[PDB]
Formats: C-alpha cells, sequence, structure tokens
C-alpha cells in the first residue's frame, strides 16, 4: 500500500471542524506503525480537547459485531444462512420465505422504522433518547409498513434487519447480545475500550461528547452523548475506541473471527452504488486509487464513524467526528480513507 498521508489527514480533520464538527480524529494501524491525529474538543462547553483514546458511540458499526456473532453461530451449526428467519423466530415475520442471508445483506424488504422516528432530527432524538424498547417492539414498528421489495430482490439498508439479528442471537444462544459480544469478540480480542451497556446512558470512562446538529441551519448544537440507543440495540449501540475498532476489523479481515467459508459468505457483495457493496453486516468502499477497503460506517446522534481495513487486515483506519446531522462533515470524514489508504496524490 501507499504510505498514509498525515498532512492529508490533518487537512480532513481541519475541514471537518470548519464545517461544524466540535472535534474530529483518526487512528491508522499501518501494519504495526501507528498514525494518530485529533483536532478540537471532546466537550465543547468545558473545552476539553478530543483525543484518539476517547471512547465514543460507533452507531451502525455495531452491525459488523452482530454479523460476526451470527456467522460464528453458522460455523457452530446453529444457524443456516438460507433458512427462513421464522424457522428460528416463529411467527416473527408475515413472510416465512425471508431468509437470514437476506436480512444480513439488507435484501429482506423490511421497512426501516427509524424513518418514522427521525423525520425531525432533534424532536426525534428527544423522543427516543430515554426510551427502552424490546426487540419485538422495533419489529412491530417496522411491520406497520409493508415490505419495500420482494424477499431478496433489492438492496435497501434497514436497521430492522439487525434488530432481527439481535433477536436471532439471543434466541439461539439463550444469552444477551452483551454476553455474546463479550465472550465471542471483546474478551478474545482484548477490546478494553469496547462496551455494550444498553440500556444504560452512561459512556464508561473518558469519552467524546456527541453534538447533534439541529435541522435549522446555524442552530445551537444539542449534547446527545447520553442516550439508551434502545431504538438500535444490535443495529447500533456499541461503544468503542479508534484502537479497538482497528483491532476488530483487522482481526475480521485477517481471518481470526470465523471460518474461511463464513468470511467468504460475509464478503459476497450486493451492489450499493457504483463504488460500494454490502456483504453480511459489512461494507465495501472502492477508493480513487483502485484499493477497496472493508468495514462499516456509523451515524448515531452526535457521532459519525468510519472504520475500515484492507483486504488482509494489515492496515486499518478508524475516524470519528463528534457531530451528526451534518452531511458536509460526514462527506469530509470519508476522505480519511483516501488519505490513509491511497496516500499523497
Ligand atoms: C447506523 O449507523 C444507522 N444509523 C441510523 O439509522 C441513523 C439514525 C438517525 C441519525 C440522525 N439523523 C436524523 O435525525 C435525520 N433526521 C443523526 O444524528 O444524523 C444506519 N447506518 C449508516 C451507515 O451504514 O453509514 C446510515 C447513514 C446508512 S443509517
Amino acid at each position: 500500500l501507499p504510505a498514509p498521508d498525515d498532512t492529508g489527514l490533518q487537512a480532513v480533520l481541519h475541514t471537518a471542524l470548519s464545517q461544524g464538527a466540535p472535534g474530529a480524529m483518526v487512528r491508522v494501524d499501518d501494519n504495526g506503525t501507528i498514525h494518530q491525529l485529533s483536532e478540537g474538543v471532546a466537550d465543547r462547553a468545558t473545552g476539553r480537547a478530543i483525543t484518539t483514546t476517547d471512547r465514543f458511540r460507533v452507531g451502525s458499526v455495531t452491525k459488523s459485531f452482530s454479523a460476526v456473532v451470527l456467522l460464528q453461530l453458522v460455523d457452530e451449526g446453529k444457524l443456516d444462512l438460507d433458512a427462513s428467519v421464522n424457522t428460528y423466530l416463529p411467527g416473527l415475520l408475515p413472510d416465512d420465505r425471508i431468509t437470514v442471508r437476506q436480512v444480513m445483506s439488507h435484501r429482506s424488504g423490511l421497512y426501516d422504522y427509524t424513518n418514522d422516528m427521525f423525520a425531525q432530527t432533534v424532536p426525534g432524538f428527544e423522543s427516543v433518547r430515554n426510551k427502552v424498547f424490546s426487540y419485538q417492539d422495533l419489529i412491530t414498528l417496522s411491520l406497520k409498513h409493508g415490505v419495500t421489495n420482494a424477499p431478496g430482490a433489492a438492496y435497501s439498508y434497514s436497521n430492522t434487519n439487525f434488530v432481527v439479528a439481535g433477536m436471532l442471537i439471543e434466541k439461539l444462544t439463550g444469552h444477551s447480545v452483551a454476553t455474546e459480544y463479550q465472550n465471542r469478540i471483546f474478551t478474545p480480542l482484548n477490546l478494553t475500550d469496547t462496551f455494550y451497556v444498553h440500556p444504560d446512558t452512561v459512556i464508561p470512562g473518558t469519552h467524546a461528547n456527541g453534538y447533534l446538529t439541529p435541522d435549522e441551519a446555524g442552530g445551537a448544537l444539542v449534547d446527545s452523548t447520553e442516550q439508551t440507543v434502545s431504538w438500535a440495540q444490535s443495529a447500533g449501540a456499541v461503544i468503542s475506541s479508534t484502537q479497538d475498532l482497528d483491532t476488530f476489523f483487522s482481526a475480521l479481515m485477517s481471518g481470526q473471527l470465523m471460518s474461511a467459508a463464513q468470511l467468504a459468505q460475509m464478503q459476497q457483495w450486493t451492489t450499493v452504488n457504483s463504488t460500494q457493496g454490502y456483504g453480511l453486516g459489512l461494507r465495501r468502499r472502492d477508493l480513487s486509487c483502485g484499493i477497496s477497503v472493508y468495514g462499516h460506517t456509523g451515524t448515531v446522534q452526535g457521532y459519525y464513524t468510519y472504520a475500515f481495513a484492507s483486504k488482509d487486515g494489515k492496515r486499518s483506519v478508524t475516524a470519528l467526528a463528534n457531530t451528526s446531522n451534518n452531511v458536509n462533515v460526514l462527506n469530509t470524514m470519508a476522505r480519511t480513507l483516501e488519505s490513509a489508504f491511497c496516500g499523497k496524490p
């Protein structure tokens, strides 16, 4: 690979601050050589500076943790990817023909209930932040809508799919998703900054605060740090750090977290757009220099995450800006992948 470009990374963070992120940071593990940069503040009211050791909410990167657990269950013979969801969760879905593989690749047609919840950004956050949902509650919200496509027929990202994932994990194992994440992933990889505390609202230890951008341009930022994330759970509630997401996606891509056969299934790509694919709880992004990288993005209120690794896991990058509902920041932070993998032009 090209050398990572730290000057480029510094400019990405500086641009993200100019666009409204209180703080922005990035860590690269380049085959045992670390790159780490941060600019701005973890807490904009106290002025405490952001650092790459600050814990944060990873949002939908959680789906890759859920998918690893599920694929280990496939390895153990407890789950068949082409079986019906309803084989395992009787009566859950009205169409007993929707399969686990379709759910995990966002081809199931299940409507994304969060499109109800967050039509208005700050009101929607205020609605859900202190609510506790069951898994079934969220499925019922989705099923108020008809499916958006026939089973398998179309890619349509939906949080509901990884609510199903968490239900599958809990049913098949008899354990909570927190226990399964801990025993199958966090403990074996020594992810000392990684937690699943749902429905607790506290982020353990030193953390970046999250700042939700209101829909009104120029409006005052909302501290969105402390919330249950119960509207997402196994689709979105993990807490981690740049180092630990780097460790995780390197371990995934280098073949440490499941059989070779199941990693292959995880990397069967459904087209998302002309430069992106989706596997089983995993994204592929194609970079300008002809490199593809593998991992996941997250958007949860106040936090935008990118966490991606090269195909063999030897280079991994995690970037965080502590705002959300700010498309300019989201698009800027993607540039960390170009600077970290493609290097200086
Ligand atoms: C995962 O991160 C998941 N995120 C969400 O579903 C986002 C929830 C609302 C976020 C909120 N937006 C609004 O309130 C909009 N009015 C905000 O704080 O910005 C899905 N994962 C990502 C990812 O995979 O990139 C998606 C953007 C695709 S949605």
